[PDB]
């Protein structure tokens, strides 16, 4: 169908807020990765399309998603970047796995409502 920007914001923003509410797990995802500040200068050699919660929020607020699946794609891009870059024993990797569980749980009923 056609999804209006405010329809997408009302339906999808609560799912993003559910991720933001996760502490400690969302903290590494609340702002774009800053490789120099974090001391990980190889980051952009591995992650070609960075994504984080604040960028997704901005895209929702500025109507940059036409379809719900584009929002889901960006959330999963954020997750896949973190699993790609970080080691499986690291905080960010395990935090990512927790956020993916939370997101799966929240997005399902919302997608049912948007159908
Ligand atoms: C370990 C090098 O750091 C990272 C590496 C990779 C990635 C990504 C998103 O692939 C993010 C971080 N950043 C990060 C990590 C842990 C914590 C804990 C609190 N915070 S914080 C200051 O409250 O934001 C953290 C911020």
């Amino acid at each position: 169908k056609i999804f209006k920007p405010e329809e997408l914001r009302q339906a999808l923003m609560p799912t993003l807020e559910a991720l933001y509410r996760q502490d400690p797990e969302s903290l590494p995802f609340r702002q774009p990765v800053d490789p120099q500040l974090l001391g990980i200068p190889d980051y952009f050699d591995i992650v070609k399309n960075p994504m984080d919660l604040s960028t997704i929020k901005r895209k929702l607020d500025t109507g940059q998603y036409q379809e719900p699946w584009q929002y889901v794609d960006d959330v999963w891009l954020m997750f896949n970047n973190a699993w790609l870059y970080n080691r499986k024993t690291s905080r960010v990797y395990k935090f990512c796995s927790k956020l993916a569980e939370v997101f799966e749980q929240e997005i399902d009923p919302v997608m049912q409502s948007l159908g």
